């Protein structure tokens, strides 16, 4: 009944559904042809077909409804949008548009939408009355994003220690420093699982730029939520196009008072793609960086905020450091003072194969009093006076064994004193 | 048993085959996933498997057996060929090979061929004892190819005109010049049906480059022989890649003493693709083209010949004129006298809606005496003298009724005399 | 035993001769490498091997003895000559060098000449006693080349027309003007047969520039002399490389008092090739022809002369007109008042299937009184006074039938006066 529903429908049932109408030789045809044939079998008979997609506007008022499972890639299955649809209902990039799909006209290879039934998971008359995200008033992160799973496993301790190292709240524009071979991938999956566990209501999203497909498949199954990525073989134009429209989806949910969490890996690659896409300004930076190239990621990264009116937008990007590229240091420096949170994976402890390997002394955050309680920050203040005077390699080994024995971090906070 | 069987098989059989050895979740995943699963199912069990493909030689000696069905696009199913494999068994680009497939190693995403069974329908030892294509002795086309279908259909009437305008022999380097918007695509479709019916032994290959997918899909459904095509959506790097792959595969068939016919659409746009990929040389001719840019497309067009020792290589290409761009016009001027067969097309006939649409008086073939007989040529020559003073529009209108009122071209000549 | 014998040995026999030593898998290689491979078999045997070539001194100081059968292509069989070797015997480009060849040493990718047995069909010491070409005094041609076959055959009639239209003498810098499809190649084939038939003593060379591969092999099976060519698939620099090797080899034979005849097809193609190769001079004429580009082909065309010291140099270069390109028209405008004789072909006579299609009114030669006798020239003027009032086709038609009535032109002269 729904075009997107037929996409996930198993091919075994697709032939049976098509053959019930009276189709033929569906087994030999491709799955897309079977889906298109069912669209053809209802276009002639006048039967309405449902569907939905994410708006992807263009320069002439026309747009397409890209699919999340398609990584927002252009294709025949995308629902074409017309400039008239903007006149009927105010249209913005990243909008979730749902409605009955009309048959295409002559010369159109994409099925058009006769009318819109739902906008951003809500009625068009009510979704058009939402205040813009840019006109909102940002506020400091106050609602702490609890991450402690409490399972007692080794990976459970990882979520516990990140709360102790640098607390993360809703709308906190975080940032992490990743030296090569620091196990950054494992912690992100562990963090995402706790995100879906602790806060199933939030729209947890994962964005991967210039990443190998093996981790892309791993992210989709491990993360209990929508996962989008751009292949490492894709050109830089795809990387900037994917990332720009991802935040458009995130912003509309913020306009609908929905908490959004975006995991980015890596902002260094995203900045590198943006540098190669924009035209040269004539003034270059050290390491071969365009002057106005840094402006684009700032808008993307700077949007992460805890909106005072309602909802939040959290972006946790990954900074590539000590990777041997001169472009990596300049990107990190340009974003050094941008994020409200900093985490530094310890490569020295990584060579010791101790996971997680976090530089507790170097890592930290600002305005953590809002996230912490009256006594929560006091306990970690004592821990600050303990780990900092000594080395972090031995301290990380010390807390890992003690955190396993302790059930809760509050209970864990008591055992060092006694 | 064979990899190509898995690639071309209705999905219902793979579901049954997968469940035979206990493979599950077959309906949920895509068609290529179960193919990977079933192939890996035999990899663990040690069951013998087979495969085939068209060899693509890279700059390092490694290569992948590209698939003709996928327009020689990149894919996981391409069999990896090591640089030592081609040294153990002397192979070249475009060679059709088959054998047993070994499972990929860890860290390798492509299957490999441990042993080679057949090379272009021949043993690898016997195939390596074959004369190279370039060292052969080219000659004029002497074996006449019967273009007329003889069934009397409407498309047969179009076919009869070509025998009266420009006879085609084996290995003849033909050439078609045609302004757009004249139904050129369907005119070449009549050629494919005639050649396949009249000469099923000849390897009929059709290349479509830089065309809409609607015409690409129409070619496969209407041509019995192999068709390799790529749309203009792909970059020019694929255009040369899809053109170089086809001709090299065709060349090896000549070494196997087999006639091969290539139909190209279009050479004019093909040269532009070569004009873009070629690196800058510092000297640019008028119209934005480079002299070195036109060298390589000449080599592709110059490969057509009637080899005396055995086999042939017939190339028929269509040139685009009246496009309002100096890039296209300079190609026809450069490729003017290169082809033995020259068929002209005019929009004036196209406006008159006369099918076929060819400038009869100006079109002809050189060294046609080897193809036609003495009586046929004498009848042919008197036809040209009578048709010469008449205009292009009137010649076609006078000719169509004369051939329609008859059955065969030989019988058509009887009524012209009588 | 003999390198040049292996070069002319057919490739089918080359594989069989390679099995005499015991070497296998020579089929999947070029024709040049097969001779190179089998030479190494005899290199270890120590048997002296004979061979020859055409010297091409490189800019560094060494050179190679390119093979005429290889069309002066840079192949593995090119014998290397030390720069000191051209100091013992003063040699320049185009010298014919024959002698024994030593096996290559370690790291020597090319063979080497151990002894200079003969230079230009003479002793090496006698080679240094010949005056340079430019120091020779040019002179008007006076030794008539009797082009008439004398057998009264059908093809002899074409030679009868040419001798009646514009006599050719030793050193006559001819120029043939021909529109497309005017039966140009038929005339050149007819000329070449007559020259080798009537005058076997004079050295005959045929140069084909930008010619289809079908025609090159057709010519090599008819002309009883050296034939070199460069197909259009070869680069532009290859078009001028063979042309330089032809004139330089021709000049050396003039120094030894040998009449060398060069039939060129065509001067337009050679001029276009030279335009591409040479750098732009900043002064571009109409049609894209560089002003400084035409200095090189003129020198090639300007070498034809009747040297007073003995010998000559005859060049009959075909010119292309009405090709639809302004570049070809500019070239002809710079060679109009250059040739010693002209021969205009007419497409109109060709369309009437009258051969040879020679414009008798326009074609002619200058200072023809030196070639013919005072009475034969008087007879020729009678035909001039007859043809000139007539047309160009009817007079040509009148020429064909009257010439076919008799066997020799002097007999045709008798019947015209009666
Ligand atoms: O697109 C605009 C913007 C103003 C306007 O009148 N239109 C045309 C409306 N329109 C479509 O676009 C398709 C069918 C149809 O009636
Ligand atoms: O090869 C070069 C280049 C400059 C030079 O002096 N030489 C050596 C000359 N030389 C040979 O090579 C063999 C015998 C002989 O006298």
């Amino acid at each position: 009944m729904n075009l997107t529903e037929l996409k996930n429908t198993p091919v075994s049932e697709l032939i049976t559904l098509g053959e019930n109408m009276g189709l033929e030789n569906l087994a030999r045809m491709r799955k897309q042809d079977i889906i298109f044939a069912i669209l053809k079998q209802h276009a002639k008979s006048g039967e309405d077909i449902f569907g939905d997609g994410v708006l992807e506007i263009l320069q002439d008022g026309f747009g397409f409804l890209r699919s999340a499972d398609s990584s927002y890639l252009a294709g025949p299955d995308d629902i074409y949008v017309s400039p008239c649809q903007i006149r009927r209902f105010n249209l913005r990039t990243g909008d979730t548009i749902s409605g009955k799909i009309r048959p295409p006209k002559e010369g159109e290879r994409y099925f058009a939408l006769l009318k819109v039934n739902e906008v951003n998971f809500d009625k068009p008359e009510n979704a058009r009355n939402k205040i813009l995200f840019e006109n909102l008033t940002p506020l400091h992160a106050n609602s702490r994003l609890r991450m402690e799973r409490g399972n007692g496993s080794t990976e459970d301790l990882t979520a516990r220690v990140l709360d102790l190292a640098s607390p993360i709240g809703r709308g906190q524009r975080g940032l992490i420093v990743a030296p090569p071979k620091a196990g950054k991938t494992m912690l992100l999956q562990n963090i995402a699982q706790s995100i879906a566990y602790n806060h199933p209501d939030c729209v947890l999203m994962v964005l991967l730029i210039d990443e190998r497909p093996e981790e892309v498949t791993e992210m989709q199954r491990l993360v209990k939520g929508e996962v989008v990525a751009s292949t490492f073989d894709e050109p830089a134009s795809r990387h900037v196009q994917v990332a720009e429209m991802v935040i458009e989806k995130a912003k509309r949910l913020v306009e609908h008072k929905k908490d959004v969490i975006i995991l980015l890996d890596s902002i260094t690659r995203l900045a590198r793609a943006y540098n190669t896409v924009v035209p040269a300004s004539g003034k270059v930076l050290t390491g071969g960086v365009d002057a106005n190239a840094l402006h684009r990621p700032k808008r993307f990264f700077g949007a992460a905020r805890n909106v005072e009116e309602g909802g939040s937008l959290t972006i946790i990007a990954t900074a590539l450091i000590d990777t041997g590229s001169k472009m990596d240091e300049v990107i990190y420096e340009e974003f050094k003072g941008t994020g409200n949170m900093e985490l530094h994976l310890s490569r020295k402890i990584a060579e010791k194969r101790v996971f997680p390997a976090i530089d507790y002394n170097r890592s930290g955050t600002r305005k953590e009093e809002l996230l912490t309680t009256q006594e929560e920050l006091q306990k970690m203040w004592i821990l600050r006076k303990i780990i900092h005077p000594m080395g972090e390699i031995d301290a990380m080994e010390f807390l890992i064994n003690k955190l396993a024995c302790t059930k809760t971090n509050d209970d864990f906070f008591e055992m060092m004193k006694r």
